[PDB]
């Protein structure tokens, strides 16, 4: 049985650098995008996804960092309203860069304001893995892939790996 999923763009596709526009109205269309994005993320599988990655250039993110896959959260027009001076290093992968993992330094805590699937405004203190994931996904909406924080040498080697990835048997 086939499954209707959204295609995930791969680095270094130029469309991953497009800046997403804000969601003006959280309508039934946006709730469907949240639904299709969550299905696409769980099937990949992965723990977050930005609409940019499926070639939908609007400020929509879904995240589920839980092991049981029982903590799905949607973030529409997210805003970092406070960031910590403290930084932590974490080895990130990315659904748009399959097979590539490297350390990234980010603020270790952020507070985000966003809209939920019902257009209500909410605020969330993020720490640990969630703090990494939300910043990773929000980077995607600004056209940023995590490999852009790596050295040019490493970006060049990743680009070569991505060409291998397309020729896999
Ligand atoms: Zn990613």
């Amino acid at each position: 049985k086939t499954m209707a999923l959204l295609n995930i763009l791969h680095y270094p596709d130029k469309r991953l650098h497009k800046v997403a526009k804000p969601v003006d109205k959280v309508d039934d269309r946006i709730r469907k995008l949240v639904a299709d994005m969550a299905e696409t993320m769980y099937a990949a599988p992965g723990i977050g996804l930005a609409a940019t990655q499926v070639d939908v250039h609007e400020r929509v993110i879904v995240i589920d960092v839980s092991e049981d896959k029982n903590e799905l959260r949607a973030f529409i027009n997210p805003e970092i309203i406070w960031s910590s001076d403290g930084k932590q290093v974490y080895e990130e992968g990315c659904l748009s860069v399959p097979g590539i993992y490297d350390e990234v330094e980010r603020p270790d805590r952020v507070r985000v304001r966003a809209l939920n699937e019902q257009g209500e405004t909410f605020e969330l203190d993020c720490e640990g893995l969630l703090a990494v994931c939300i910043q990773h996904e929000m980077d995607h909406l600004m056209g940023r892939v995590f490999v852009e924080y790596l050295s040019p040498l490493k970006q060049s080697r990743i680009k070569t790996k991505m060409k291998k990835l397309e020729r896999a048997m």
